[PDB]
């Protein structure tokens, strides 16, 4: 249930492939609360690749439909992350997800 919302601006053409490791700024946000995570914090932006279920599924099938320079919104429904058990502490059960997405890669 991943619903794409792009700022415009990027190429709108490099698409993430498998065996690719690539570079986000991204934001948490929790629905109707506040933040949990930002990797603008820490200033190291999470290098990651593809396809090997390192990331949860919302924000893996998010990644495939962008492009370098864009800038998406994700909402991540409650069954393709934590819904059923919830991060502990953090996450709550049931829980609906925001994500500011930034892609500024490699490959």
């Amino acid at each position: 249930g991943v619903e794409i919302e792009t700022i415009s601006p990027g190429d709108g053409r490099t698409f993430p492939k498998k065996g690719q490791t690539c570079v986000v700024h991204y934001t948490g946000m929790l629905q109707n609360g506040k933040k949990f995570d930002s990797s603008r914090d820490r200033n190291k932006p999470f290098k990651f690749r593809i396809g090997k279920q390192e990331v949860i599924k919302g924000f893996e099938e998010g990644a495939a439909q962008m492009s370098l320079g864009q800038r998406a919104k994700l909402t991540c429904t409650p069954d393709v992350a934590y819904g059923a058990t919830g991060h502990p502490g953090v996450i709550p059960p049931n829980a609906t997800l925001i994500f500011d997405v930034e892609l500024l890669n490699l490959e």
